Parts: structure tokens; sequence; C-alpha cells
DNA sequence: GACCACGGCGCG
DNA sequence: GCGCGCCGTGGTC
């Protein structure tokens, strides 16, 4: 890319482009260019020029496709060096960094971005020559997935705006009721939203016992974990907890979301970031729709705001304990495989009563993070000696797991990275740090990655297979929440879509244990998840 | 207006 | 106790 040739470029050229802002559904296309065969082409007028391309090839290809889709153009994303770099090392999350690392500089000029894409792809494609397992993931998973993601982003999800507007007004009144009561008890008003000001009121002015400290600055914590333990030591604690929940939900979801309705589509549009996590998971932002409330009663009222287009229904599909099932497969623990094989509730089969079923439930999902025998003692109110005993029992039942954990750590130590089932890797150097706390944190990141990552690989593969089947049925894929999918289907075909999608997901890639999926259909995200 | 670090907390 | 992104605060620029 030196010789400047008039627009348009030949087929298979690498594209460069500049957006007025990061969100492709909200961005003005400021500039457009392309590079191939030692030439560089600059679009005279970007929007018109966008019609000439057959495929978005280059850095951030998906983002350009979303924008093209926004304009009614079918311009699928192709090769993207970010995906190649992300597979080589998932700390490769930005074009700045990737450019610097593999032979260029991420500028604000379209033509230069185009030439940077061509050059980087050439280099990175070289790195992946011989990495057959990473190459497989690029071709069979990441690249095809990027097209699926572009369609999800361009499609958006419908939101009951009036409903949320109304909800805001109600919650505002309850928050006022809580804050006024807090201020009485405090004997003086202050900024309840300021944790620094709260810290002094609680532990200095009210003399409540401080418990824990914040991580970075070592102030006395006012976290929910701390407050919970004080729910009895003063009536102000409960009111603050109730205040925290309402203001969190109101300020993060109820108020901002209605203002984000796109004028042209009348729907809400997220971004599914494909090179953003250390484990291979997607992330979601602007806004994040992967952390919409669901666990509390108010959270559930908010979720009801996500609804199906008129004439359609939402279809919600959820993998059941995918990470546990993946661990059974990776570890090869016969006993745990056995609990899934004969379709047991696990949390009781593993218990091998009330406390024992809930204890087994938490521990089953604690071994994946390396839950400390302490937090366990906290969760069961059982001494640190008894909790520490369970874990040993849990592992005596499922020895292959400890062996896998230990084997995973040992290998990570030697090679400097760990792998998912498909060979997606994460580099974790701190496995040999000499500070115990730091080393043991790296360890928990390290042996969790193959599990969380494998689950992500499976879900991604499932999306790639499922998407074409949905198009041919006239249904849409709307959201992905790590181990869940939310589709939208015409009422007539909803039931059939629900049936097919479930089967696709369960049979995406058979393991030593079966994958289970629950599927519901409904007019709103909450209704559909029942 | 924008950036950051932090504590805090929403979800899987 | 793993993986994220966003809030308000507090501080800067
Ligand atoms: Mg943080």
């Amino acid at each position: 890319a030196l010789e400047e040739a008039p627009w348009p470029p030949p087929e298979g050229a690498f594209v460069g482009f500049v957006l007025s802002r990061k969100e492709p559904m909200w961005a003005d296309l400021l500039a457009l260019a392309a590079a191939r065969g030692g030439r560089v082409h600059r679009a005279p007028e970007p929007y018109k020029a966008l019609r000439d391309l057959k495929e978005a090839r280059g850095l951030l290809a998906k983002d350009l496709s979303v924008l093209a889709l926004r304009e009614g153009l079918g311009l699928p994303p192709g090769d993207d060096p970010m995906l190649l770099a992300y597979l080589l090392d998932p700390s490769n999350t930005t074009p700045e960094g990737v450019a610097r690392r593999y032979g260029g500089e991420w500028t604000e000029e379209a033509g230069e971005r185009a030439a940077l894409s061509e050059r980087l792809f050439a280099n990175l494609w070289g790195r992946l020559e011989g990495e057959e397992r990473l190459l497989w993931l690029y071709r069979e998973v990441e690249r095809p997935l990027s097209a699926v993601l572009a369609h999800m982003e361009a499609t958006g999800v419908r939101l009951d705006v009036a409903y949320l507007r109304a909800l805001s007004l109600e919650v505002a009144e309850e928050i006022a009721r809580l804050e006024a009561e807090v201020f009485r008890l405090a004997g003086h008003p202050f900024n309840l939203n300021s944790r620094d000001q709260l810290e002094r009121v609680l532990f200095d002015e009210l003399g409540l016992p401080a418990i824990g400290k914040t991580e970075k600055t070592g102030k006395r914590s006012t976290s929910a974990a701390v407050l919970e333990a004080l729910r009895e030591a003063h009536p102000i604690v409960e009111k603050i907890l109730q205040y925290r929940e309402l203001t969190k939900l109101k300020s993060t979801y109820i108020d901002p979301l209605p203002d984000l309705i796109h004028p042209r589509t009348g729907r809400l549009h997220t971004r599914f970031n494909q090179t953003a996590t250390a484990t291979g998971r997607l992330s979601s932002s602007d806004p994040n729709l992967q952390n919409i409330p669901v666990r509390t009663p108010l959270g559930q009222r908010i979720r009801r705001a996500f609804i199906a287009e008129e004439g359609w229904l939402l279809v919600a599909l959820d993998y059941s304990q995918i990470e546990l099932r993946v661990l059974a497969h990776l570890s090869g623990d016969e006993n745990l495989i056995r609990v899934f094989q004969e379709g047991r509730d696990i949390h009781t089969e593993t218990a091998s009563d009330p406390l024992m079923r809930r204890a087994a439930k938490t521990i089953n999902f604690g071994v994946l993070y390396g839950m400390s025998a302490h937090r366990l003692s906290q969760e069961l109110a059982i001494p640190y000696e008894e909790a520490q005993a369970f874990i040993e029992r849990y592992f005596q039942s499922f020895p292959k797991v400890r062996a896998w954990i230990e084997k995973t750590l040992e290998e990570g130590r030697r090679r400097g990275y760990v792998e998912t089932l498909f060979g997606r890797r994460r580099y974790v150097p701190d496995l040999e740090a000499r500070v115990k706390s730091v080393r043991e944190a790296a360890e928990r990141m390290a042996f969790n990655m193959p599990v969380q990552g494998t689950a992500a690989d499976l879900m991604k593969l499932a999306m790639v297979k499922l998407f074409p089947r949905l198009e041919e049925m006239g249904a849409r894929m709307l959201l992905q929440v790590h181990d869940e999918l939310v589709l939208e289907a015409p009422k007539e075909r909803a039931e059939a879509v629900a049936r097919l999608a479930k089967e696709v997901m369960e049979g995406v890639y058979p393991l030593a244990v079966p994958l289970e999926v629950e599927v519901g259909i409904g007019e709103d995200w909450l209704s559909a998840k029942e």
C-alpha cells in the first residue's frame, strides 16, 4: 500500500475505516479505504463506497459489518487480524496493542488502517502457520462467529420503554423513603452514595465494628458482605442494603436503558466484544446486556422490560451446569461423569437433606473458582475445621478432579499457559510468583480457564451452527449470556425453533457426559425463562 | 467535557 | 471465589 489508486479496490482487499464513535450502530462513517497488491484506495464518499465491497476484511471487520447492516447492506465480516492475535494470546484485546506487537501503528486515518490490516494479517497468519488447533478455532469458530455477532448487534432487542419510565418514578419514591430514614438514624444527612462518607458514619460515628478492608487503598469496607454481617448490630444496616439495591438497579438499568433506543430500528443495541476476555468468553457493552438483573424481585420487574416484537415470541435456552459437565469431561472423573450419565440432580447425588443439598450445590460451583475453605465456613456457618473437611471429602469422591487441577497447574507452570479442550490458550506467568497470595490467585485463574473457556468454545460453536438454521426459519438470534441464548421467533414457528435450537445446542460437540438445555417461550425475557 | 482509579455490584 | 462492564465518587486535566 504505497501507490494510490482511485476507488474502488479489487476483490479481497483489506479495508480501513474511521468511526465518529466506538459504537457501530451509533457511529458516523467518517472515512473508508482499502489495501491490496501494493495499492491503497480511498473512498471519495464513505457511505456510497460501502456498496462496492463484497466483504469486510481487516481490523474490527465485524464493527464495519454492523454499520453496513445498519444501512441495509449485506456486508459480512471476513478475516480480522484481531481474531488471529486474540487466539495467539488473549491479552491481545486492542488494535493499539496488536498493531504495536505485530508490525504497525493504529492511527486515525482510514488508508493507514487499511494498510495496517493487510500488513498485520500477513504477519499474524505466519504466526498461526503450524498452530493447527488455533487455526481450527479461527476457521471453525471465531471467524464465522463474527458474522453471527454482527447480525445480533444490528438486530437489537425490543424494550418496553413506557414501562421502565413508570418504574423509575415508583422506585425514586422508595429510595427517598429509605434515604430519609437512613439520615434520621445517622442523626445527620450525608451523601449515602459516597462509600467514604458512609464508612465514617458506620464505623466511627456509630461505632459499628469494621470487618474487612478494601483491596487497593485499605479503607474499611462497606461492601454488601460486610453489611450483611451487621444486619443485626443496627437498624441502619438493613436500610442501607435496601438503598444499595434500588439505586444500583435504578441508576444502572432503569434510567439509562430507555434513552438508548435507536431511532431507526426502535430497538436496543448491544455490542458483543469478541476479543475482550482472558478465557475466550464474549463480553457485552454499550450497554452491557449480559448482566441485566434477574435474581431479586425488582430485578425481575426490569427483565420483564425486554419483550418480543409484535407477532413474535422470545425463546430462551439455558445450558444446565455446563461448567461442571465440562469439568467431568476434562478430568475424566468416573464418579462425577456417573452422576451426569444417569441424570441425577447432582447436588444431591454428590451430597453422597436440606443443608446437605444446599452445601453440595455451592461447593459444586465453588471448586471451579477455588473457593476457600473459609468462605465455605461462612456460607454454612460451620467452623473452619468442618468446612475444610467437606472439601477433602468432596475430593476423595472426585479424585480425578484434584488430579486434573494439579496436572493443569503443573503444566501451566512449565509451558507458561493453559488450554481449553479445543486448545484455546491463556498465558499465566504468575504461577511461579514468590508471593503466595499472588501465586495462588494466578493458580485460580489458571485452572478455571480450561473450564470457563471450554464452556465458551462450546457455546460459540453452538451459535455458529445454529444461526444458519434460524435464518432459514425466519427467526433471529438476539442475545448470548455466556451459557444462555435468547432468540426471537415468529409465533407460528416459535415452538419448532425452540425444539431445533435446543437440539443443536445439546449436540454441538458431544462429551463424556450429556449436555442438557432448558428452553422456554414467552412474550418477555422473564416469561420465556420459565 | 474527558480521563482515571476505586469500591461496589449486576450477570454467567 | 473465576470472567466481565458500569455505576457514582473522588480527583485531574
Ligand atoms: Mg475495577
